[PDB]
């Protein structure tokens, strides 16, 4: 056997013994890595292949594989009694000096030049506007009450899915770009790809319960307000997270969850599974995209159409809010100036709605700040898109279309991802008002006194 198809039989044997039920499976997997450890001892690697089979640092070579083999006796004598988790926690011990000490021979990957100072960069910028951008979005929420019950509790969900990204694989991520390898163990390395699945997946779902949200508020306006928001929004929140955590579990018995030297983080592997990918690319993306695009589509048909808009009176200049209504003159919340019968006349002047023009002209801000909330997902589309495809190239032939993927558009659409983590409270200022006046209140407050 060659030296290069002896390493690739190493590693998947190593693999077995985390997904392996039975000491039996991992007593027949540490045989076949014992076996494969010793071929590759009298093989010359390729990348001092011009060094001497007796040199000074490949005979430092020699040593690393019999360190090596001597954690596969001790791991093989923990499985011979019948310890399944006692030889599972050697043989991440053997993990371990097996991409330390045998990774300076060999070498299959070269990644480009650019790959490093971008991701590097990127990763910079993006988790110093994440910490500072979504903690004002935290505090803004927390503070003002108006904002908070006009159904924005899920932006704190969805600032918080961003920050913790920024405040824990992030940092890490930037320390193995500066050290070239995953610089920490391999407990640090699952959990990194774990937070980060949260993070992304918790997020498609906190904009879907927005969308709907938004939806229920704008069409159906009147059924919405008869359903009570008090306690109904709290275990929305809880229950998405919780559906999050669930939707990650697989990752955990497959072993997708694995450092990727392309992009220099540890994450999750689209080849581990294709079964598990194509539901990830469906289930938690072109399904939830297709419902928020339906939510939308029928929000923007109603502005279309000259819907439910403010209405100013060209007598007194009362502004009619549908959000409003007119309750007192029997006009309940969320009534559509076009569905108020034609007795109704303004409650200031008295003047009837046939000297009532519309507003023209739809502020960001209206309708739970639809326009910033739609600009959120379209923002979330374009970042997640291209990983997606990808995905679904794995997921229907990877034996043709993955090495056929690109090395340059994987990293250029994992970037993009990465973006999306900052990208949030940019839009809440730029479009929402609201949020723009919020934003330099809590700046004033602890710079001035
Ligand atoms: C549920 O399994 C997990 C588990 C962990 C994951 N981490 C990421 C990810 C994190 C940051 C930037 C881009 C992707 C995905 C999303 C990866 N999606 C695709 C289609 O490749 C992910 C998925
Ligand atoms: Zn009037």
């Amino acid at each position: 056997a060659d030296l290069e198809d002896n390493w690739e039989t190493l590693n998947d044997n190593l693999k077995v013994i985390e997904k392996a039920d039975n000491a039996a499976q991992v007593k027949d997997a540490l045989t076949k890595m014992r076996a494969a450890a010793l071929d590759a001892q009298k093989a010359t690697p390729p990348k001092l292949e011009d060094k001497s089979p007796d040199s000074p640092e490949m005979k430092d070579f020699r040593h690393g594989f019999d360190i090596l083999v001597g954690q596969i006796d001790d791991a093989l004598k923990l499985a011979n009694e019948g310890k399944v988790k006692e030889a599972q926690a050697a043989a991440e011990q053997l993990k371990t000096t097996r991409n330390a000490y045998i990774q300076k021979y060999l070498g299959d990957g070269a990644r480009p030049s650019w790959v490093a100072p971008a991701l590097s960069a990127v990763l910079i910028v993006t988790t110093a506007v994440d910490v500072v951008g979504n903690l004002l979005v935290i505090l803004s929420v927390l503070r003002n009450r108006k904002l908070r019950n006009a159904g924005n509790l899920f932006l704190v969900s969805l600032a918080l899915a961003d920050l913790v990204v920024a405040f824990y694989p992030y940092p890490l991520i930037l320390v193995a770009i500066f050290y070239d390898g995953w610089a920490f163990g391999e407990e640090h390395c699952k959990a990194s790809a774990f937070v980060m699945g949260l993070s992304v997946i918790g997020s498609v779902w906190n904009i879907t319960a927005i969308a709907i949200d938004r939806y229920l508020y704008i069409c159906h306006s009147m059924a919405y307000h008869r359903i009570y928001r008090r306690w109904h929004t709290p275990l929305h929140i809880c229950l998405i997270w919780l559906l999050t955590v669930v939707a990650l579990l697989p990752n955990f018995f497959v072993g997708s969850l694995e450092y990727d030297p392309r992009i220099y983080s540890c994450t999750f592997i689209q080849t581990a599974s294709t079964q598990y990918t194509a539901a990830v690319v469906v289930i938690h993306f072109l399904l939830p995209i297709a419902v928020v695009s339906f939510c939308y589509l029928r929000i923007w048909v109603l502005v279309l159409q000259a819907r439910m808009k403010k209405y100013t009176c060209t007598v007194c200049g009362y502004i009619y809010n549908p959000e409003d209504g007119d309750p007192d003159n029997g006009v309940n919340p969320g009534t559509d100036f076009k569905d108020i019968p034609d007795d109704w006349v303004c409650p200031l002047c008295g003047v009837g709605k046939d000297q009532f023009e519309e507003v023209e002209c739809l502020k960001p801000s209206d309708l739970r700040s639809f326009l910033t909330m739609f600009v959120v997902f379209v923002i979330f589309a374009i970042c997640f898109a291209p990983l997606n495809c990808i995905g679904l190239a794995v997921a229907i032939n990877p034996q043709e279309m993955a090495p056929q993927i690109p090395e340059g558009l994987f990293v250029t659409s994992y970037l993009l991802a990465y973006f999306n983590s900052c990208l949030n409270p940019i839009v809440y200022g730029l479009l929402d008002q609201n949020f723009r006046r919020e934003y330099k209140r809590i700046l004033l407050a602890l710079w001035n006194p």
